[PDB]
């Protein structure tokens, strides 16, 4: 399996604080049937700043301790992104990342808005070849209060990753029945771990897998699993038709 959204690399951000806390995030990802993380350091204009080179440095380096380790996991370059107004004109630059290097870009709102260009930027994008893939939307106020506007964005578009931990119920039964809400209505195209710890914010990976073949059957957590597959090796993903968001 591949995780695609992930803050294993140490001395970065609210994730890993050094290569003992990497490598036991490692273990528990392959304890949980992970092969290959993206690792995705949050990225900011002020709080953490985590540029292109330094995360393609921390995960080599990573990668080199887990084989010495024999931890048959592997780390690729990405970045969670929040949001700003310029995302298509850095990314030209090479002054981000997109998630291995591929079509596919992780983008995160602010946790409380989502800011009004988000479609306008989301089109240019599309027009360059990229794909946006919205950051865990079921964590953002705005699309708690108003699911439409997840909807839209993915109708234009945009694909969205769910949080492993969220459907776990990890976080509450409150946003666990959020995440369902937006499953059923096919907004979300991947799940993944957004793991920063194995204390508090682990992975959850299998127990959100069977949370949605009970809820769904079997075929749908087969897909979101095989559209990782896909976004790795920059293919085109595997989408249902978007629906409105029942309370
Ligand atoms: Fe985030
Ligand atoms: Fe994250
Ligand atoms: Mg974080």
């Amino acid at each position: 399996m591949i995780d695609i959204h992930c803050h294993i690399l140490p001395a970065m951000d609210d994730g890993a604080g050094d290569s003992a806390d990497s490598i036991e995030m490692a273990r528990a990802a392959v304890r949980q049937g992970i092969r290959t993380i993206i690792a995705t350091p949050h990225h900011n204009n002020g709080v953490y700043k985590n540029e292109p080179a330094a995360v393609r440095e921390a995960a080599d380096q990573l990668n080199k301790r887990l084989i010495k380790e024999d931890i048959p996991l592997h780390v690729l370059p990405g970045q969670e992104i929040r949001i700003y107004g310029e995302v298509e004109q850095d990314l030209a630059k090479r002054q981000l990342l997109s998630l291995n290097d591929t079509k596919y870009i992780l983008i995160e709102f602010p946790f409380d808005h989502v800011p009004r260009y988000a479609e306008q930027l989301f089109y240019d994008l599309q027009l360059k070849g990229y794909i946006p893939v919205i950051a865990h939307p079921e964590r953002n106020r705005e699309i708690r209060e108003n699911p439409s506007l997840l909807y839209h964005l993915v109708e234009k578009g945009a694909a969205s990753q769910i949080t492993s931990g969220s459907l776990a119920g990890i976080f509450g039964k409150q946003l666990k029945a959020f995440s369902l809400r937006l499953v059923e209505a096919n907004l979300i195209h991947f799940v993944a771990s957004d793991a920063h710890n194995v204390k508090t914010r682990n992975f959850h990976t299998q127990e959100a897998l069977y949370v949605l073949e009970k809820e769904f059957g079997s075929e749908l957590p087969y897909m979101l699993t095989e559209n990782a597959e896909l976004l790795l090796r920059n293919q085109t993903i595997f989408r249902q038709p978007p629906q409105p968001v029942k309370r």
